[PDB]
Parts: C-alpha cells; structure tokens; sequence
C-alpha cells in the first residue's frame, strides 16, 4: 500500500465512494474518525479514500493488492 505507505497510519481503500465528498488534505486526515475513510490524492491524479486503524496500529498492516477497497470488514 504504497497511499498509506506514506501516510503511515491508513488502510488501502479505494477510488470510490465518492458519497463521502471530501477530497481534503491529509494534513487533515489524522483529524478523521477511526472506522471511517476519506478520499486523498495520491498523486495529483488519483482519488482515492483511505480507512483508518481498526483499533490501534503504528503504521496499520495493508496492502497495495487491494485497490477497489480494504482487506477488512468494519462494522
């Protein structure tokens, strides 16, 4: 998961749920909800959101082999 790679902190959503609208920076995405996701650039180009820890991680096991959404389940 090279998007929260960087992030250090993020889960490998995807490019959708454009429901959410937000498209802020990430600057702003360590103000978020844990359980819930944001779409953050990452790259000038791609939209995509992210989801937060499950509970507690240092920088949150991922994966870039998921792009459509993440490996987990939140509810």
């Amino acid at each position: 998961g090279v998007e929260s790679a960087v992030l250090r902190g993020f889960l490998i959503l995807g490019k959708e749920d454009r429901r959410y609208g937000p498209a802020l920076s990430i600057n702003e995405l360590s103000n978020l909800a844990k359980g819930e996701k944001a779409n953050v650039l990452i790259g000038q180009g791609d939209v995509v959101l992210v989801m937060k820890r499950k509970r507690d991680s240092s920088i949150l096991t991922d994966s870039q082999t998921a792009t459509k959404r993440i490996r987990m389940a939140i509810n």
